[PDB]
C-alpha cells in the first residue's frame, strides 16, 4: 500500500520542561531547556515570543501561572518564524488565552495554513493552522504596557523570519535584549531554487542586518545557537555570543554550504 | 519529556490503490479499494467528489489521466465532510489542478483550519488547510457541463457532512446517484455533548434525511458502509444496500450505542 | 460611462448617539437611538453584542470608557447577524481593543468576506471584513465573568442569524433577556431562490424557536421591531412585546408578503 | 448625526469602456480608454492581469468573449497591487470563470481583508475580498500555455507592488513586455510614518528595480502614467516612455514630494 503518514519526530531534550528563568527584570525563559519561550511581563498585561512545539501549550500556561499571570493576562503573541518547532501552540493558546498574534505577512499567510506548502519542506512538518490579527511592517514597533518592540526583518531561513529587539532592566541599568531567527539552511537548496529565486541575496542581507542589531543580551529560537545553556540556570548566558560572531559564524557555514553545492 | 507527535495510521486497504472502476456512463471510481473518490466526466469538464488520505493526490491524477483527464480539465471538488481520510489531498490538488471546492459553511471553516479543533477528535487527525470557493447552501444545484449535483444537508459524522445526488445513465436508462456521508458516531460522546449540544436531535434528522434521498444506487465514502466491494469489480455493487437499509442500520447501532453510555 | 459605485445610506436616526442605556443590573444600550448595542459588564471583563454602522467605532469606545471599561478590558464581541448595519465596526473594535469574535459557521463566513456576496443584496452593502476566533454550535454556552450566553439559531434574515439568551438582575431579582434578530424578509424572494432553496423552511422554524425562548425582556437589533423606544430613557421597555408577541406578528408578515408573491 | 458612508468616485474616464487593443501577438488591453486590463491568450488558456473598477467584471467578460475567451478559458489572474481601482472585479471573476490568483504575501494579505485597513487610506477605499491561491516570491517564473512571466518586486505604492515581465511576438519577431505598478505617493506620509517606518527605502530600490527590467515595451496600470493613449487606436504605443524615463521621473517627483514635506 501507500505510505503511512509520518509524524515530526524531535529529541528528547527540545520535550524537557523546565522552571520559568529569569532574563532580566520582565523577561523570563518558560519554555523547554532546549526552545526558547521568552514571557515578558508588563504593568498592563503580557507578551508571548514563541511557543514551540504544539504540545507545548499545557505546559506555557503552567509557567505563566507560576509568574502571577493569568491566561487572560496574555495580551499579544510575536513570533520569530511560523515552523512546527517554534509557533506549534499558537492557535491553541489563542482560544485559551483571548491573545491576538502580530506578524508580518510572509508569517501570516504560513501561519494561516499551519506550514504546509513550505517553501523546502513541503508537507512534511505541519501544525495546527491560525490566523494572525495584526499585520507588521519592517521595523514597526510595538508597544505593551510601556515596553516597546521593534520588529526587524531578517528573511532566509523562512521568508519572514523576524527579529524583534526591545530595551529592559537588570536590577535599575537598561539592558538590550535582541531575539533573532535562525540563520542557518537546513538542507536548503540554495542556488536556482524555483521557489525562492532571491534566496542568497536574502541571506546576505539578513547576515548584515543582524550584526547592526542594537544589542547587549543575544537569544534565539535554539539555545545552542546563541550559546545559551538554560539547563545550568544562573550561568545561563555565561557564554552566550554576540550578534557579529552570531552571524559571522552563520555566513561561514553558509559559504562552506553554497560552496558544497556547486560541486 | 512531553510525549512526540503520533500521526494518523490506518488499515493498509485504505492505502491501496486501485483501477478506475466504472459505476456509471460518466461516474468512476478513482480512489483505492477502501476510500471512495468518484470521478464524473462531463463534456465541459469533470468534477471529484471526496480524495482520501493526503498522500493519495499522486494515485487520484494518474488514474485522470487514465480515463483522458488532463489535471487543467477538473473544474470542481465536492466533499461530504472535511475529515482527514476524504479531504486529505484537496489542498495539493488545487494547485496542481485549478479546480474550485464547493462546500457548505461548517465544512468550510473545518477545511480552513486543517481538521484541526475538532468537536470530538481535537489536534489528532489534522491535514494541510484548503479554502472553500463557493459556499453552498441546502438543497442547492451545482451545475457542470449538464450534470446537476443537487446537495442534501445530513449533519451527525461531522457538522456540515453533506449528500450529494445526480441522475446519471447506464447504457441510455437514466440512474439516480446518491453519495451520503456516514451516519456512526464513533466514540462521540452522544449526550450533554459541549461543544455540540444538539447532536442527538441532527442525527435523527439526518437519518430520516438519507431515507428520503431519490436513490437507484447509494454510495457511501467507505464502502464497507454501503456494502459495496470494490475489488470484485463487474460485481462490486451486487450487495450494495438501499437509501432505507443504510439509515435503519444506522439508527438501530445510533440508539444502542446511545442507550450504553446512560449506563 | 460605468455607473459610479453607490454607499449605503441610512436614515438620519440610525446614526444619532445616546448615553448609555441602563437594561439591568449589567446590561446597557450604548448604540444609538436606532441601533443596539448590547454592553454586559462582568466582573472578569465586558461582552459587547452587536455594534451597528462601521463608522460608530468610535462613539462605541466613548461610551464604554463612560461605564469605566477600557478598551483592553473587552473581552467577547457576539453578533446576531453579520450586516453592514449592525457588524460594521467589528474589524476595527478588534485592532483597538484585543477582543474575540464569538459567531457560528455561516456568520463567520460571511463577516469574512465583509457581507460581499449576499445571497439577496449582493455586493450592495459591504464593510471591513473581520474574522471569527471561536466558531459557535446551536445551544453552545459561552460564559465570560459567571454570566453565561446561550447561542439559540433561527436562520431566516441570514442564514447565520443567532439569538443570545443571559439571565441577568433587576436590583437582585433576576430577570432573563433574550436578544432575538430580525425575523422579517425585506425585498427577499421567498418561492424558488436558488441562492437560498430551503428559505421557507427555515423562517418557520426560526418562528417557533423565538416562541420558546425563555424570556422576560426581549431585544432586538432594531428597537422599533420589539416597541423599544432609547428616546424616551426610563420608560423604554414600556411598550415592548414579548416573544410570542413578536414572532405572532412576523409570521403574519411572512404569510402576507409570501402570499402576494404568488400573484 | 453621524456622517453618512461616503463611496470611492472616480472621473468618467475611468468608466468609459473600449473595444479590446491589440498590444502583441498575444497580448490586448480588455479594460477602459483610463484603466489597463491585460488579456494574454495563450495555447492552454488565457491569463488576466488586473481588472479596475469593482463594477467592470461585466464588461471584462464581454471583451474575453469577443476574443473567442470563454468564462472557462481564464486560467490565472494576475495583480499589480490589491487596491480598489485595480482589483476590484477579481472577487466576481473568480465565481463567474473559475480561475485562480497568484499574488506575493502583502498583496494576499490586502485582498484578503478588501483594502480596507490601508496603510494610507484606512478604510476609506474597500472593495469585495478575495484569496489568492498560489502565493509568488520575488523572481518566481509562472508558466501558463508557454508564456513565462516573472514577477519583480517594487514596493512603495503598495507594500506589495509587483511588476510582470513576459516575452511576446510582434509578427514573428519578439518583444519584452514589462507592466510596471505605479511609482507614484498620492498623499503618503513618507517621512516617520508609524505604518510603514522603511517606506522611503522601498521607494528608492524601487526605482532601481524598473530601471533595470527587461523591457521594450512599458505598460502601468494608469496609462497616462506611461504616456499611453488607449483612444487612439493603433497610434496608442507612439508616446510610450521607457523604463528610465518612467522611473526617473517618478523619483524626481518622488525628492520634490520628500522636499515639501520636510517644510
Amino acid at each position: 500500500p501507500l505510505p503511512q503518514l509520518r509524524a515530526y519526530t524531535v529529541d528528547a531534550s527540545w520535550l524537557q520542561p523546565m522552571a520559568p528563568l529569569q532574563v532580566a527584570d520582565h523577561t523570563w525563559q518558560i519554555g523547554t531547556e532546549d526552545l526558547t519561550a521568552l514571557l515578558v511581563q508588563t504593568a498592563e498585561g503580557a507578551v508571548l515570543l514563541d511557543g514551540g512545539m504544539p504540545q507545548m501549550a499545557g505546559h506555557l500556561l503552567d509557567n505563566m501561572k507560576l509568574r502571577g499571570v493569568a491566561p487572560q493576562d496574555l495580551r499579544l503573541i510575536l513570533l520569530s518564524h511560523a515552523h512546527a518547532d517554534h509557533a506549534g501552540p499558537v492557535a491553541e493558546l489563542k482560544r485559551r488565552t483571548g491573545a491576538h498574534v502580530a506578524a508580518n505577512a510572509e508569517t501570516a499567510v504560513l501561519l494561516a495554513r499551519g506550514g504546509s506548502n513550505d517553501l523546502h519542506f513541503g508537507d512534511g512538518i505541519t501544525y495546527p493552522p491560525a490566523s494572525a490579527d495584526r499585520i507588521i511592517m519592517d521595523g514597526e514597533v510595538v508597544t505593551v504596557g510601556g515596553i516597546a518592540f521593534t520588529a526587524h526583518f531578517m528573511p532566509g531561513h523562512t521568508p519572514g523570519s523576524t527579529a524583534w529587539t526591545w530595551t529592559d532592566t537588570r536590577d535599575g541599568k537598561p539592558v538590550r535584549i535582541a531575539y533573532a531567527d535562525s540563520l542557518s539552511a537546513p538542507g536548503y537548496q540554495l542556488k536556482g531554487n524555483p521557489r525562492y529565486p532571491r534566496l542568497i541575496e536574502d541571506y546576505k542581507r539578513s547576515f548584515a542586518t543582524v550584526r547592526a542589531l542594537p544589542c547587549d543580551l543575544l537569544l534565539t529560537p535554539h539555545p545552542g545557537a546563541s550559546n545559551w545553556n538554560y539547563a545550568v540556570g544562573s550561568k545561563a548566558s555565561a557564554e552566550a555570543l554576540t550578534c557579529n560572531a552570531y552571524a559571522d559564524a552563520a555566513e561561514k557555514k553558509f559559504d562552506a554550504q553554497l560552496a558544497r553545492e556547486t560541486a
